[PDB]
């Protein structure tokens, strides 16, 4: 029965807390609110492990996943749209009814601002104005950004602003407490009485903000759009200046995480909108005192949804905003190589290339979505499921891979691009597709089409369990959990760490040809590309497991039953799947797909370069790329993943999303709203 520290920065909200530690006396968990002065000396509480959590700005949830508070968003708010409460507001400008004043008219004017540092009050429109060149600060040579600020407009009321005297001018107080980020005219509410009250000509607020402040006079006011019309306030669809991301509930990144969540599943479920008691967790919104409003939690909020625990302040904010705020305080591909044997493949790209190919090691193929998704890794190769996660996380395919004949990738109107997948077993083993429930199994990797979403979907298309590791006897599925029955069967890697069952190359079982090994050593069935059984067979293989595998070893498992030979894949399969894509953001979608052409037709399989570095070959491992691929052809523009993939594979991989989305899934589709 452990309490949670919360610190609170304003002595209202001290009163909140305290009437909050009252009435959670009684639950198994508790409460204890630490008072501070501002929002910095919370977050060095936290980090200092003195405080647990509070709900910050988007502005200053950046700050607390600065090193080395190193904090995480553990759950956000959600906000009422039309359209559906997802965690997201608008970010307006109100002016006076009937004013003459346009956008281009700012020069000069007075504002009311909701704090320095804030998303709606400070971020969102100085990053507008100075994008549109109204304010003049080219970087940090010129001075601070409030030194521009002050010398665009006359005077305002910007709470926390140090340095410079006018953007405290017009705030109301006694001067000690005027600038503080508690003064009456601070605040989302706050802000718009220095409006209301003819501090200033225009507020910077949230969309919702005239509605509980001046709810009968609405029509009093105006946005300002962009073009330079004023809109009336019902129009913030199309007057708003961005869509900015929630407050965000940070913590630690700790055990202490989950105990803070199902304190506030407690709370709201007794305190939230709908509550009967005189105690309101969230408001409620009405005209009050503006220092009585937005104790803790928004008025305007609603609910409050836990975010998923792979995210940190850099993706919750996205790519857009993160680089906004990165601005204000200060020909390449970044290829994404998984492991030590694609990095070492790698670096011979970039030496042959001369550094127009650069890559970063990472340990898992989750983590090239992430370092994409944050910028810092332009490309990578993925297998058919692995388009799906990355798709549903933002990024597109712009370039896939041609097995059959590279004639064809020319000319593009030609049938699409696709392998097939089987399920191989050996020789003599009796063991077809009915009774292999009891029997071993061996696949690539979880996630991937070839050996998981393709017989899993037609496993819990036939016994409808979401369970998979129940269904055999054991095996070896690189990435599963370490301690359950799909990895007792990797061998692992041998090195000085066991590294058993990871999904990387250092696996011996990792792969097309390594799940083959898995068949021949110790295993009953192995689900696998069409053609890997010739590929490794024939002699070609010289591993010593596989010096004298032939093709007549093996025999491919229709699906009803029916033991045929590996050379008729095309009637004994299990069913048909795209290619491998190469996935980015839509942004650099121009800049590699022209540069990806001029770095394979030097190293292709026709390429000028081939007896330097062929980037399609890679001793039976797939480093970076199958190695039945043969040329590249370009996907056309405003290709979705959902149009690539095909009605046919998006049916299997999005059913088999209820059973166990994984961590990296989860929070992509957070990201994009449910
Ligand atoms: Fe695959």
């Amino acid at each position: 029965k452990s309490v949670i520290r919360w610190c609170t920065i304003s002595s209202p909200e001290e009163k909140k807390c305290n009437n909050l530690r009252d009435l959670t006396q009684q639950e198994r968990i508790s409460l204890t609110c630490v008072q501070k002065a501002t929002y910095l000396d919370c977050i060095k509480a936290i980090a200092n492990n003195e405080a647990d959590a509070i709900s910050l700005d988007g502005g200053q949830a950046f700050e607390a996943g600065l090193a080395p508070y190193k904090l995480k968003p553990i759950a956000a708010e959600v906000y009422e749209h039309t359209e559906g409460s997802t965690t997201s507001y608008y970010a307006v400008a109100v002016v006076k009814k009937g004013t003459e004043f346009t956008v281009n008219d700012l020069q000069g004017k007075t504002s009311c601002h909701t704090g320095l540092g804030r998303s709606a009050g400070w971020n969102i429109p100085i990053g507008t104005l100075l994008h549109r060149g109204a304010i003049e600060w080219e970087g940090i040579e010129s001075g601070s950004v409030e030194q521009a600020v002050a010398k665009f407009f006359s005077a305002s009321c910007v709470p926390g602003a140090t340095i410079e005297q006018k953007l405290c001018r017009q705030c109301k107080g006694d001067p000690k407490t005027k600038c503080a980020r508690n003064a009456p005219y601070s605040g989302y509410s706050g802000a718009f009485h220095c409006l209301k009250d003819g501090k200033g000509d225009v507020a910077f607020v949230k969309h919702t903000t005239v509605n509980e402040n001046a709810p009968d006079q609405k029509d009093e006011y105006e946005l300002l759009c962009l073009d330079g019309s004023r809109q009336p306030v019902d129009n913030y669809k199309t007057c708003n200046w961005a869509r900015v991301a929630a407050h965000a509930v940070v913590a630690r990144d700790d055990n202490k995480v989950e105990d803070i969540w199902s304190f506030l599943s407690k709370a709201q479920s007794d305190f939230g909108v709908d509550t009967k008691s005189d105690f309101h967790l969230f408001g409620p919104p009405g005209k009050k005192d503006p220092v009585l409003k937005d104790l803790l939690f928004k008025d305007s909020a609603i609910m409050l949804k836990r975010v998923p625990s792979l995210m940190d302040s850099q993706l919750y904010l996205g790519f857009e905003y993160y680089s906004a705020i990165q601005s204000m305080r200060k020909n390449r591909i970044q290829w994404c190589a998984v492991g030590k044997d694609e990095k070492s493949k790698c670096d011979r790209w970039s030496v042959v290339s001369n550094g127009d190919v650069e890559c970063t090691v990472v340990d898992e193929t989750k983590d090239c979505i992430i370092k994409i998704m944050k910028g810092e890794a332009d490309a990578v190769a993925l297998d058919g499921g692995l388009v799906y996660t990355a798709g549903v996380c933002g990024l597109v395919p712009v370039m896939a891979e041609r097995y059959d004949d590279e004639s064809q990738c020319s000319k593009t109107d030609e049938r699409p691009a696709s392998y097939f997948a089987v399920a191989v077993a050996r020789k003599d083993s009796n063991v077809n597709w009915n009774n292999l429930k009891g029997k071993k199994s061996c696949h690539t990797a979880v996630g991937r089409t070839a050996g998981w979403v393709i017989p899993m979907g037609l496993i819990h298309n036939r016994t409808g369990t979401c369970n998979f590791d129940e269904y055999f006897s054991e095996g070896c599925a690189p990435g599963s959990p370490p301690n359950s029955r799909l990895c007792q069967l990797c061998q692992g890697s041998g090195g000085i760490p066991p590294e058993k069952c990871v999904a990387s190359s250092h696996e011996k079982y990792f792969g097309y040809t390594g799940a083959l090994r898995c068949l021949v050593e110790k295993g009953d069935v192995a689900f696998i590309q069409h053609s890997t059984v010739e590929e490794n067979t024939g002699g070609k293989n010289k591993a010593d497991w596989a010096k004298n595998l032939q093709m007549d070893d093996f025999e491919l498992l229709c699906t009803d039953g029916r033991r045929a030979n590996v050379m008729d894949y095309r009637e004994c399969n299990l069913a048909e799947v795209p290619t491998h894509a190469v996935v980015v953001r839509p942004e650099k979608a121009n800049k590699i797909r022209d540069l990806l052409e001029r770095q394979e037709k030097r190293f292709g399989v026709n390429g000028s370069e081939k007896s330097k570095f062929m980037m399609f070959e890679s001793q039976n491992k797939d480093l970076l790329f199958k190695d039945l691929t043969k040329c590249l052809f370009k996907v056309r523009e405003g290709t979705t993943y959902k149009e690539f993939l095909g009605d046919k594979f998006y049916t299997v991989i999005s059913s088999l999303k209820t059973c166990n989305p994984s961590d990296i899934l989860q929070m992509c589709s957070f990201l994009e709203g449910k």
